[PDB]
C-alpha cells in the first residue's frame, strides 16, 4: 500500500501504521479509510491529501 501525504501541514498517512487514535487500524489502505476521517495534525479533509509514488 502506499502512503498519502496531507498537502497541507505535510503529514504523512502510513498504512502499516494507520491511526488508531481515530479508528483507521494499522493496515488500511487511506481509500478505505472513512471518508469523514481528517488530518490527524491539521484537521484538513481527506481531498487534501495525495499519494506519495515510491
Ligand atoms: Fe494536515
Amino acid at each position: 500500500m502506499k502512503k498519502y501525504t496531507c498537502t497541507v501541514c505535510g503529514y504523512i498517512y502510513n498504512p502499516e501504521d494507520g491511526d488508531p487514535d481515530n479508528g483507521v487500524n494499522p493496515g488500511t489502505d487511506f481509500k478505505d479509510i472513512p471518508d469523514d476521517w481528517v488530518c490527524p495534525a491539521c484537521g484538513v479533509g481527506k481531498d487534501q491529501f495525495e499519494e506519495v509514488e515510491e
